[PDB]
C-alpha cells in the first residue's frame, strides 16, 4: 500500500485501555500505527501529535491508520477527551516506530504436544501467532534464542489468536526436561508461509 506523505514511520499503538476513546475508535494494540491526524502526516518524532490531541479535546479527529495485520490503511474518527474516566486523552500508549516489515516477525504456533510447556502456557495450535516479547525479535534474535536464555524461567510472550482476533499475554516456562526435544513442545512456523491471515472480517 502507498503511504500518503511517504515513509514508513508512525506511532505504533502498544496499549489501548478498555472503554477509552481509542478503544471506541477501534485501535488495536500491536498491529496499528497512527500515520496521520486530520491529514497531517506524523512522520517525525515531535510534539505535533500530543499538541493536536490537546487542541481537539471533546472534538472528533480523523486518524489514518496502517495495520500490520491487514496491511491496509484505514481512516477512523476519535474524540480525545478529558471526561472519559481513565488516563490520557485517547487512553492509548504509543511509540514512534517504523511499520516496514512489522507483519514479518511473527511465529506461528503449529501442533502443540499434550503436557508440554506450550500446552501449560495455554498456546493454541494453528490459531496462535507469537508476535512479540518484552525484548525485540527477529530472525537472529528469534523465538528459539529467547527461549534458550529463559530456560527454567517464566517468559512473557504476546500472542495473537485468529479465532478471537485479539492479543493476549502468555507466560511460558521453557523446560528442556519436559520429555521431548527442545524446551517448548510445539511446532513453530516462520516466514511468508506462516503470516497472520490478512482478512479477519468479511
Amino acid at each position: 500500500v502507498e503511504i500518503p506523505g511517504g515513509g514508513t514511520e508512525g506511532y505504533h499503538v502498544l496499549r489501548v485501555q478498555e472503554n477509552s476513546p481509542g478503544h471506541r475508535a477501534g485501535l488495536e494494540p500491536f498491529f496499528d500505527f497512527i500515520v496521520s491526524i486530520n491529514g497531517s502526516r506524523l512522520n517525525k518524532d515531535n510534539d505535533t501529535l500530543k499538541d493536536l490531541l490537546k487542541a481537539n479535546v471533546e472534538k472528533p479527529v480523523k486518524m489514518l491508520i496502517y495495520s500490520s495485520k491487514t496491511l491496509e490503511l484505514r481512516e477512523t474518527s476519535v474524540t480525545p477527551s478529558n471526561l472519559w474516566g481513565g488516563q490520557g486523552l485517547l487512553g492509548v500508549s504509543i511509540r514512534f516506530c517504523s511499520f516496514d516489515g512489522a507483519n514479518e516477525n511473527v511465529w506461528h504456533v503449529l501442533e502443540v504436544e499434550s503436557n508440554s510447556p506450550a500446552a501449560l502456557a495455554g498456546l493454541r495450535p494453528h490459531s496462535d501467532y507469537i508476535i512479540g516479547a518484552d525484548t525485540v525479535m527477529n530472525e537472529s534474535e528469534d523465538l528459539f534464542s529467547l527461549i534458550e536464555t529463559h530456560e527454567a524461567k517464566p517468559l512473557k510472550l504476546y500472542v495473537y489468536n485468529t479465532d478471537t482476533d485479539n492479543c493476549r499475554e502468555v507466560i511460558i516456562t521453557p523446560n528442556s526436561a519436559w520429555g521431548g526435544e527442545g524446551s517448548l513442545g510445539c511446532g513453530i512456523g516462520y516466514g511468508y508461509l506462516h503470516r497472520i491471515p490478512t482478512r479477519p472480517f468479511e
